[PDB]
């Protein structure tokens, strides 16, 4: 039974707080856990308007990996849009990464554009209901769209089965975010030697109400992971509704990729 | 003879370094009872965009509450519930919006008075609890030249003294969103005393537990003695974070405050 | 003949570069010179859109003074809008300041609002010709107006008598700036114990084509400095057109306020 | 028999760590002669908003020049003048906009060839000038995992080796606006060689002084020998920054380049 160092990466608009129940669960099995806020997320001091690409949004993860001591490897667990943060970081630090784990997450490939799975998500789920949108121009002239997730979307689609205290916490600390979709459309594809070579484990539930079953099935078919684990029940936030199920699958990933 | 049950509009105020998030279990408990609940981030707290170095006094820090009260409709009154250093936010607010406040509830909170300096209960808090363990301190210089001491609460202090009996998920949450804070004690020491007419006139309920490991029973009893509450509610057990360890008891006492002061 | 530590503060949109001729002149007399870039000015890495007040714009000066060793005092020399940076810094660090020197500069008082002399400048000089304006919302909801100074305004009003290499350098490194005027209108007045108590020396020329003679005369009449030096000729950028005249007056300020 | 004087459109390219500002005396000298002059900041240089850590290769660094050439009108050609490491920007550009370039002018510059690797003249520069004195180095990891070495040029190196004979006002200016830079040498070592058809076909003028204290006469002569310029112009005196110490001579040679290549 292997203990491991996990780096947990929240999705846009959220912050490390989404991992507050999974991080103790994991530490109870002896694992070391790091949960990072990405730029302008959680209590990071930057505003979204100063972030110019998804690669700049990933800076807390890249800096972390940058400083990881020689010879140490981590398992990066990313939720929803954070599959893009795993792919960005894996192209830069492939030798520091024992495995990438995708938790009801976007699963980028090497063959199509970095925005491809974002395009496919928005095709499967085009209406973000009461979500609001805004734009700014980044330092190079591109117009970036930000969003403030709507509370009906949060209650019914993202936190579908979460307790009222979890849902309320989400509304108390949620921040603006961006897909940087057009910037991703312009980004070079993820490399085969980096992202393409890491081990990939995909955790999902078909009860997810925003990364819907047919999109998740399309992603697995489009770019087969090494392992797919499906959890029965729960909702999009499996680390809150099926916390011990996720800590157990993650124990299997530690055993397998050390 | 006649029984009365009332629904109130509660405004929940967190202490320094924290944010609206500490009320994430009490706010739903209260809404289950039918109350209206507003939980505000104070300046540079929770996800408020300001940084503590841009804030020059506890009154500026209190801006989100004063703005909110400025915006309340004619003839709406709220019950302001504040934890720990937020009793000072309740005193600042009542000297500006006394007619908007049905009662102030001090929840293991500083209880300011009108007779001594605004920093007086902070001096006595620190006399009672002088060593904040692994807390780190920093300073900056404010808009008129005062040096302001800020702090990042240490994680042992958090574990053992503030979140003593909270869940691991709750204590991990706190480490994930805690921010810098300041007592602004020296600027409070230069402040005019709280007025009789504003703050001195509001109904005041003191909720506390003698199991609190940072606002200790000697301190808490000294404040009760120093400025008698209109009501005192002692909760058995729990810890400093009663809204997390005794959520339903706190909600039930808050229903009793609403029945009494509407 | 006293040597002194001078801290030179450029005006909005400019940067420490405007002092590149006065700083060696001063060092030739044995003075120590610090020339700072304010936030989003010169090569400071921040953009104007993340600065929320003139007090935040002054952060490089406040941090500097913050770290000045105990017992050391500086003479702060500020040009044009930098008279506001001297007043902000003097309220916070009055004991670290031997004198404030105002070089064709705004001269704030304690009696009226911090924006008062900005209001008066724009009254005397309402048309900034080819200057362009933009707005953003700051972190507290206020709309902030920024400007990009026009090159005809730069050539004829600001750098009137400067050489072609100085004028060209200005166009190569000029950046957006802001008066934060509405935020200043909301700011508490400068204190008598801080700004009000520092020694104040006012350097100007009546050949300045944007801080015009009657506005500069109004400022001196409105808030009498301890000393007024008038240089014959030159233009708004006296530190480029009358560099040795300014280094000599500054030698007199060092002698006088050590 | 027939004499010819021509006005050209010059595009001036600074070296790493610097920006358009180094050309502030040559750009007016050239405009006095009637030429059109464009002086560009390259990525993360001068007042360009990007930081060097966001830039992943010398080609990305070259984006402001390539954009500019992309936008040039049909049938307009420019003479790209580049100092020191900007000879690599001229080679990147000519393999994309060869038809837009009337000539490339290397001004105490790296002179890339098509036979060796793009990093070849950088290897030889460093062999010739290995100790950059008080320069500080840093790294970051780029978009595909390469570690990129960046540097803040030391002020002694600036005083004595790059701005050897410049004015105090000029040398103080440089300290006021110098930024981090990178040779991107290891990513240039992975790059395809410059093409014959693009870069190899453009007219090339080499301006230099043997008084340069960082691109030394052994190095400069080695490059001339290694890839013969179409024209060589040696300026007597000055220093590395010929556009500041021999501004009018450089402008006069540039008039001769315009007369020859329009």
């Amino acid at each position: 039974m292997v203990t491991a160092h996990f780096v947990l990466i929240h999705t846009i608009c959220h912050g490390a707080w989404i991992w507050h129940k999974l991080k103790p669960a994991l530490e109870r099995a002896g694992h070391k856990v790091t949960a990072l806020d990405m730029a302008a997320s959680g209590i990071d001091p930057r505003q979204i308007e100063q972030i110019n690409s998804f690669d700049e949004y990933s800076e807390p993860l890249l800096t972390f990996l940058e400083k990881l001591p020689q010879g140490e490897k981590v398992i990066i667990v990313g939720e929803a849009c954070a599959g893009l943060n795993i792919a960005i970081a894996a192209d830069r630090y492939v030798d520091k990464i024992a495995a990438g784990v995708f938790h009801n997450s976007l699963l980028p490939d090497t063959v199509h554009s970095p925005s491809y799975t974002v395009e496919k998500l928005l095709e499967s789920f085009p209406d973000w209901r009461d979500t609001e949108y805004f734009t700014f121009t980044n330092i190079t002239g591109e117009t970036i769209t930000t969003m403030k997730l709507g509370f009906v979307l949060l209650r019914e689609n993202l936190f579908t089965k979460c307790t009222d205290g979890e849902y309320e916490l989400a509304k108390m600390v949620m921040r603006k975010g961006s897909l940087f979709q057009n910037v991703l459309a312009q980004r070079p594809k993820f490399t085969e030697k980096g992202y393409g070579s890491i081990k990939k484990v995909y955790i999902w539930t078909d009860q997810d109400k925003i990364f819907l079953p047919d999109f998740q099935r399309w992603q697995i078919a489009n770019y087969k992971p090494d392992k797919v684990y499906q959890v029965q029940g729960g909702d999009h936030k499996l680390q809150l509704t099926k916390t011990e199920e996720v800590a157990h699958i993650l124990q299997e990933v530690a055993d397998a990729y050390a």
